[PDB]
RNA sequence: GGAUAGGAGAAGAUGAUGUAUAGUUUUAGAGCUAGAAAUAGCAAGUUAAAAUAAGGCUAGUCCGUUAUCAACUUGAAAAAGUG
DNA sequence: CAATACCATATTCATCATCTTCCCTATC
DNA sequence: TATGGTATTG
């Protein structure tokens, strides 16, 4: 009993097929457990596998540092609090006690219900006085007199809790009180660096101009309109560029041979910038430094609105500016509107439901959607006009609480902080005690280099504490390692030798990584000349002297300069011929090039005996970002190098991690020769062996030393490369493989032909290897792997191509089968080519072209040859392929309609529920937000995810009586119960209200369980309370071939042919209607929704067959396995027709099926109750 | 064929960490005037606190949505055995 | 109870690390 | 997306 196995491996299926030699699927008895009178089933060995798509770890991790922040934030408060409390409890005992409960409705308050002050009277005249938060902050801010402790509090917990970004670097202090001034300067540097051409900016109004709330382009055209002769791309145009935030290129206006565009928010700012004037000159310094200084003047000009001069709070009072305009701007509409028209003032600010101002403050209208709602009434009455303005520069009834104010950086509230802080210390001495602690309380941060402040639970930290205690903010540096956690955070990810394990690579930008490169690339390389009878290789001396005048002094190599600068410099030859390498070295020196422009120092390059001390700076440079902590750790090579060397140093940075170790390239030597790899790359006599050749050579140790220095299924696919869906797909693609050879009685198969779905692609050489290594596991007498299994690799081209070609044509929507009806053709395919010509094992198995699928056909075209009917092996003489009976028997195949298809069952899990914040309703269906928040009161969520349902067999009080009526019935135990249910599932239930519950009749149903009912009618579990469709339709194999010809109608006379055969079989669509609707009222039970298909297919009869074709094949939805789901036939929409009770299935059979669905237990579930 | 090292640009796949802004929910921000009331007219609106998976024990400024899952027997589990 | 329509958190920056493919050089 | 939860309307 000899076997193949053929797998179509997808992202939401698994095909598979078992044939035998003569091409057959077999067919056998399986016995049936359970407790119904079947005893055992006839199973074809031909199936699919479904599954729901494997899901990336991207929104886990999303949420996850969500509520690392949400904590963090809250621990700030905390942090604020526990400082102002000793004093706050001399003010008001029970402030912090009305903050925390500020969310409970009057009745759960166990303090007065007025926040700040207790009382009405006052609160009410806080809120009068402070409309908003911001007025708070910014009189804070300015004023002198001592201020209610609790005023404080609320305006330092505002900055703290919401205390802005941190993507600028170092301080800002804002200054916008001269920014014409800096323009002029600007102007000055520019008309002394040219003064035949000066600028003439007088009348310029530089200020409203470059801080006009408008793009940075749009204010670089206004500012250039406002100067003649001058362009928005000369010089003036982009230094005004450059101080707006734009990345101009300065290339053209000094005639540079390449580019120099400039970013000041980029790192690279002073190094592009010193390129440039390298290149054009230092007097031009000035320039760019001018545009600097007018740039720190502009920094903030889109996030402060108002003039730094007035107030120390810029930021409050942008805001407290926005207010008031909405104030007037609010006035004025409402005027304006009862004015024009009467009617829609009741829509505008009283319907919540409409776009409007009502909207936009009460109900879910954001400022863009209000604007769309007003923009059309602003422009139908008069009198508007500065209102549009401010609407199309989105400056018009602002709110301070908006998305953009992402921009604000966190300085601009640690300045308003400090400034309170500066302001009420005088008054209160704890402030002035611990000012410096709330400021960190503000501005700390944990470096990303750090991770979770964890304690030996948490599966994602990696940090090392230099010291056993509580991390504050105020003893982070202390507490925490912050080098040994960096190097840490950067080791944990990167990759060791593949030649020796336990060795870390080096560097990318290693200095001796780049010379093993170099070297390994020169060692290869041949040149000929005239007197010379064959190439030659390059000898040590040879290869030192090209790596000294060449690689050492131009950080690129032609080979132009390799013929002149070399050969005829030194060799005195005037024609060399070249090979090896191509225009140019792919090697290079790069980081000796940017260390000696550096250091400036070629003697302490040169010298080996300064290469360790390099390394590890090249390594500090590579493990290490911050430029503090590279400061430190090279402040250990400080006494070589001068100052500017070292600060040149730290702006210097390199990521990039090579392939080899440092003890692979220059450590392990030769038992015999002493030398390592890089000695012989250096010189090997005349072989000049590379690396390849070295660490394969058996006459050399380095092989032995290789070799002396060198898991469970589900941990070797999930460390694979690749997509998570696609290794879900791999894992039960070798499940599936598995249980196949259980089935024939424990004996591996002659071939497993594998094709994925869209070889030299590398995860399909995945699964092919994981199934060759688990099929061979025996050797031979030399030793060598006995591959009892050929595993055959194909692309879905070849398989498609024979669909098109002897017209076995797939619909995918006609149901599931396709899938192994692919697996069933790959093996069929794969067997018969490797059968045909076997010297092609070396390119398809696993350890003339355009023809080679011929020898199939018959005839064969402009060729028009033939080919005998049975195809034979050339030198074994077997046959291979009968074409008068192996194609009947691939069409009996297809035609089958018993087909193994089985949808994964899977516990759901994931989220709770939906995500929204409900209000308040009167519904069992609201779930509470915390424990003691009812959502009748308080609100909360609804829509929760089932993980699993469970049947139910027990008694529930009936009545006030409370008689125990017997009952039968599925329960859904949600994502968030699930704990709490498998904890105790007794407990869970009788307090779910079931009484005597029959423990060992509990059955655990997934999503996708299986039932059967009537008339073989199947249906899956959707849920607790609803389910799927779970039949197949079987559809006869001339429908579907007639159906692939009539919908793609649209070159050889066989075209015709097949238009033929569709005109001929029109009455098909009858049939193929006719089939639908005994399906449908078998298995579907939609009679509404079958009665619109069948008056729709009546309506559009008269239409062209290809329209009808393809409309038919949308009509398969109504039949298709799974979930129902709306379709359109023609202009006619039908709805899905949902299965809104789980009801019967709990008097019907339940099945149990195995991952080929050809094990099966069925449990009649009538006979429970 | 497969594999390895390197190079030019691109085009994708995946994993981790540290941040920010909103949104939502309840409460607070005295609504007024006629009306018994139903209701009508007007005034007003921009802000804040708190929660942001219920929660857990291991109690950390940690963890809580990925992967993995037919039934039966054995298993903590992974997994093995049953036709 | 069934037919039916509505609903579903979003956007944003910074630092890394790993893998793949395409085309070249040199190898086992 | 799509498909399972929910309220609405009979
Ligand atoms: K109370
Ligand atoms: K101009
Ligand atoms: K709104
Ligand atoms: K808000
Ligand atoms: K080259
Ligand atoms: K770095
Ligand atoms: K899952
Ligand atoms: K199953
Ligand atoms: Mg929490
Ligand atoms: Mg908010």
């Amino acid at each position: 009993k000899k076997y193949s196995i053929g797998l179509a491996i997808g992202t939401n299926s698994v095909g598979w097929a078992v044939i035998t030699d003569e091409y057959k699927v077999p067919s056998k008895k399986f016995k049936v457990l359970g407790n119904t009178d079947r005893h055992s089933i006839k199973k074809n060995l031909i199936g699919a596998l479904l599954f729901d798509s494997g899901e990336t770890a991207e929104a886990t991790r999303l949420k996850r540092t969500a509520r690392r922040r949400y904590t963090r934030r809250k621990n700030r408060i905390c942090y604020l609090q526990e400082i102002f409390s000793n004093e706050m409890a001399k003010v008001d005992d029970s402030f912090f006690h009305r903050l925390e409960e500020s969310f409970l409705v009057e009745e759960d308050k166990k303090h007065e219900r007025h926040p700040i002050f207790g009382n009405i009277v006052d609160e009410v005249a806080y809120h009068e006085k402070y409309p908003t938060i911001y007025h708070l902050r910014k009189k804070l801010v300015d004023s002198t007199d001592k201020a209610d402790l609790r005023l404080i509090y609320l305006a330092l917990a505002h900055m703290i809790k919401f205390r802005g970004h941190f993507l600028i670097e170092g301080d800002l202090n804002p200054d916008n009180s001269d920014v014409d001034k800096l323009f002029i300067q600007l102007v000055q540097t520019y008309n002394q660096l040219f003064e035949e051409n000066p600028i003439n900016a007088s009348g310029v109004d530089a200020k409203a101009i470059l801080s006009a709330r408008l793009s940075k382009s749009r204010r670089l055209e206004n500012l250039i309109a406002q100067l003649p002769g001058e362009k928005k791309n000369g010089l003036f145009g982009n230094l005004i560029a450059l101080s707006l935030g734009l990345t101009p290129n300065f290339k053209s206006n000094f005639d540079l041979a390449e580019d120099a565009k400039l970013q000041l928010s980029k790192d690279t700012y002073d190094d592009d910038l010193d390129n440039l004037l390298a290149q054009i000159g230092d007097q031009y310094a000035d320039l760019f430094l001018a545009a600097k200084n007018l740039s720190d003047a502009i920094l903030l000009s889109d996030i402060l609105r108002v003039n730094t001069e007035i107030t120390k709070a810029p930021l409050s009072a942008s805001m407290i500016k926005r207010y008031d305009e909405h104030h007037q701007d609010l006035t004025l509409l409402k005027a304006l509107v009862r004015q024009q028209l009467p009617e829609k003032y009741k829509e505008i600010f009283f319907d919540q439901s409409k776009n409007g101002y009502a909207g936009y403050i009460d109900g879910g209208a954001s400022q863009e959607e209000f604007y769309k709602f007003i923009k059309p009434i602003l422009e139908k009455m008069d009198g508007t006009e500065e209102l549009l303005v401010k609407l199309n520069r989105e400056d018009l009834l602002r709110k301070q609480r908006t998305f953009d104010n992402g921009s604000i950086p966190h300085q601009i509230h640690l300045g308003e902080l400090h400034a309170i802080l500066r302001r009420q210390e005088d008054f209160y001495p704890f402030l002035k005690d611990n000012r410096e602690k709330i400021e960190k309380i503000l501005t700390f941060r944990i470096p990303y280099y750090v991770g979770p402040l964890a304690r030996g639970n948490s599966r994602f930290a990696w940090m090392t504490r230099k010291s056993e205690e509580t991390i504050t903010p105020w003893n982070f540096e202390e507490v925490v390692d912050k080098g040994a956690s960096a190097q840490s955070f950067i080791e944990r990810m990167t990759n060791f030798d593949k030649n020796l394990p336990n060795e870390k690579v080096l560097p990318k930008h290693s200095l001796l990584y780049e010379y093993f490169t170099v070297y390994n690339e020169l060692t290869k390389v041949k040149y000929v000349t005239e007197g010379m009878r064959k190439p030659a290789f390059l000898s040590g001396e040879q290869k030192k002297a090209i790596v000294d005048l060449l690689f050492k002094t131009n950080r690129k190599v032609t080979v132009k300069q390799l013929k002149e600068d070399y050969f005829k410099k030194i060799e005195c030859f005037d024609s060399v011929e070249i090979s090896g390498v191509e225009d140019r070295f792919n090697a290079s020196l790069g980081t000796y090039h940017d260390l000696l422009k550096i250091i400036k120092d070629k003697d302490f390059l040169d010298n080996e005996e300064n290469e360790d001390i390099l390394e590890d700076i090249v390594l500090t440079l590579t493990l290490f970002e911050d430029r503090e902590m590279i400061e430190e750790r090279l402040k250990t090579y400080a006494h070589l190098f001068d100052d500017k060397v070292m600060k040149q140093l730290k702006r210097r940075r390199y990521t990039g991690w090579g392939r080899l170790s440092r003890k692979l390239i220059n450590g392990i030597r030769d038992k015999q020769s002493g030398k390592t790899i890089l000695d012989f790359l250096k010189s090997d006599g005349f072989a000049n062996r590379n690396f390849m050749q070295l660490i394969h050579d058996d006459s050399l140790t380095f092989k032995e030393d290789i070799q002396k220095a060198q898991d469970s299924l589900h941990e070797h696919i999930a460390n694979l490369a690749g997509s998570p869906a696609i290794k879900k797909g791999i894992l039960q693609t070798v499940k599936v493989v598995d249980e196949l050879v259980k089935v024939m009685g424990r004996h591996k198969p002659e071939n497993i032909v594998i094709e994925m779905a869209r070889e030299t692609r590398q995860i399909t050489k995945h699964v092919a290897q994981i199934l060759d290594s688990r099929m061979n596991t025996k050797y031979d007498e030399n030793d060598k792997l006995i591959r009892e299994v050929k595993v055959i690799t194909l692309k879905s081209k070849l398989v498609s191509d024979f669909r098109k070609d002897f017209q076995f044509y797939k619909v995918r929507e006609i149901n599931n089968y396709h899938h192994a009806h692919d697996a069933y053709l790959n093996a069929v395919v794969g067997t018969a080519l490797i059968k045909k010509y076997p010297k092609l094992e070396s390119e398809f198995v696993y350890g003339f072209y355009s023809n080679i699928m011929n020898f199939f056909k018959t005839e064969i075209t402009g060729e028009i040859r033939k080919r005998p009917l049975i195809e034979t092996n050339g030198e074994t003489g077997e046959i291979v392929w009968d074409k008068g009976r192996d194609f009947a028997t691939v069409r009996k195949v297809l035609s089958m309609p018993q087909v193994n298809i089985v949808k994964k069952t899977e516990v759901q899990t994931g989220g709770f529920s939906k995500e929204s914040i409900l209000p308040k309703r009167n519904s069992d269906k609201l779930i509470a937000r915390k424990k003691d928040w009812d959502p009748k009161k308080y609100g909360g969520f609804d829509s929760p995810t089932v993980a699993y349902s469970v049947l139910v067999v027990a008694k529930v009080e009936k009545g006030k009586s409370k008689k125990l009526k017997s009952v039968k019935e599925l329960l859904g135990i949600t994502i968030m119960e699930r704990s709490s249910f498998e904890k105790n599932p007794i407990d869970f239930l009788e307090a779910k209200g079931y009484k005597e519950v029959k423990k060992d009749l509990i059955i655990k149903l997934p999503k996708y369980s299986l039932f059967e009912l009537e008339n073989g009618r199947k249906r899956m579990l959707a849920s607790a309370g609803e389910l799927q469709k779970g039949n197949e339709l079987a559809l006869p194999s001339k429908y579907v071939n007639f159906l692939y010809l009539a919908s793609h109608y649209e070159s050889p006379e066989d075209n015709e042919q097949k238009q033929l055969f569709v005109e001929q079989h029109k009455h098909y669509l009858d049939e193929i209607i006719e089939q639908i609707s005994e399906f449908s009222k078998r298995v579907i039970l939609a009679d509404a929704n079958l009665d619109k298909v069948l008056s729709a297919y009546n309506k559009h009869r008269d239409k062209p067959i290809r329209e009808q074709a393809e409309n038919i094949i949308h009509l398969f939805t109504l039949t298709n396995l799974g979930a129902p789901a709306a379709f359109k036939y023609f202009d006619t929409t039908i709805d899905r027709k949902r299965y809104t009770s789980t009801k019967e299935v709990l008097d019907a059979t339940l099945i149990h099926q195995s991952i080929t669905g050809l094990y099966e237990t069925r449990i009649d579930l009538s006979q429970l109750g």
